[PDB]
């Protein structure tokens, strides 16, 4: 609410509440009252133009699993903190926790296509939220999922398809893709370059020669196997995201269509 209250919250900015740093933004935990905060210290007008454009959206556009500003000050940001942490630290046990069972792992993908399918229709022009991935999912301590940065955001390099960086076209298209990698890395609990190729084109190549069934192979061996149909329609959803060709990527509004019939053979 105030400035003062992010020194005080954070015992002036003591290493003890350090949550991290990435390329525009100082994190620390911040404890304000009886509520937890993550404080984004903006730290080059290419940084700026990003500091904008996620403003612009989080005043804007309003979602469930979208993580929402609470505060700003003008240099820094305020959102909720998420306790369960990214769902890449989650799908690599970081800090030795459980893996995800499935019916979680499928509430996640299903509450980020929601996000993503609001923010490509919303009301005046659509969202191209520009930096989906694993990293930028966040987990509540239900592990209600909620999309964030925006930095990337326009108004219509690894998740990135071939006609971004190519010829620089995006596109809602564009957040599909980045989607199926995503599905990817939740179905088989691996990173998206492996130990030196790239877990899209190992599942694809699979998928091609083998069809979808011999995909059952790679589901995270950290869990007992879902279903047989369950995870050929994920594979099948993930592939198809995950198309070279835009025109082959479904709408996200028919990625959330499948994904909650999926969820719906989980039970
Ligand atoms: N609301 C939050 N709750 C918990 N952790 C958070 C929250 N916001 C950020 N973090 C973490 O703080 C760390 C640093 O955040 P980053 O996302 O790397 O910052 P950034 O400067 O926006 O990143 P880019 O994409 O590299 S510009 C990461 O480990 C994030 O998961």
């Amino acid at each position: 609410i105030s400035f003062q209250n992010i020194i005080e919250g954070t015992r002036n900015f003591h290493k003890d509440f350090l949550i991290g740093e990435g390329e525009i933004f100082e994190v620390y935990r911040v404890e304000i009252q009886n509520l937890t905060y993550a404080v984004k210290l903006f730290k080059c007008k290419k940084h700026w133009k990003r500091f904008l454009s996620e403003l612009e959206v989080l005043l804007l556009f309003h979602h469930p699993n979208i993580l929402e500003l609470a505060a700003y000050f003008t240099f820094c940001l305020i959102y909720p903190y998420m306790r369960n942490g990214t769902l890449f630290d989650r799908l690599q046990c970081v800090g030795d926790t459980a893996p995800l069972p499935w019916h979680i792992r499928i509430g996640i993908l299903i509450g980020i296509s929601k996000a993503i399918h609001y923010l490509h229709n919303v009301q005046p022009c659509s969202v191209i939220c520009g930096s989906i991935s694993s990293a930028n999912i966040l987990l509540d301590d239900q592990f209600q999922p909620k999309l964030t940065d925006f930095a990337m955001a326009h108004f219509r390099l690894w998740y990135m398809p071939e006609e971004y960086i190519r010829q620089g076209k995006l596109s809602i298209k564009t957040d599909v893709y980045s989607f199926g990698i995503v599905i990817m890395e939740v179905l088989t609990g691996c990173r998206v370059v492996l130990d030196h190729i790239q877990l899209r084109d190992l599942l694809r190549e699979l998928m091609e020669k083998r069809g979808l069934d011999s995909c059952l192979s790679f589901l995270d061996k950290k869990v007992p196997p879902c279903p047989r149909n369950f995870s050929a329609k994920l594979f099948c959803l993930a592939g198809r995201c995950a198309a070279t060709r835009a025109k082959l990527r479904p709408s996200m509004d028919e990625v959330l269509n499948t994904l909650e019939s999926t969820q719906a053979s989980l039970y």
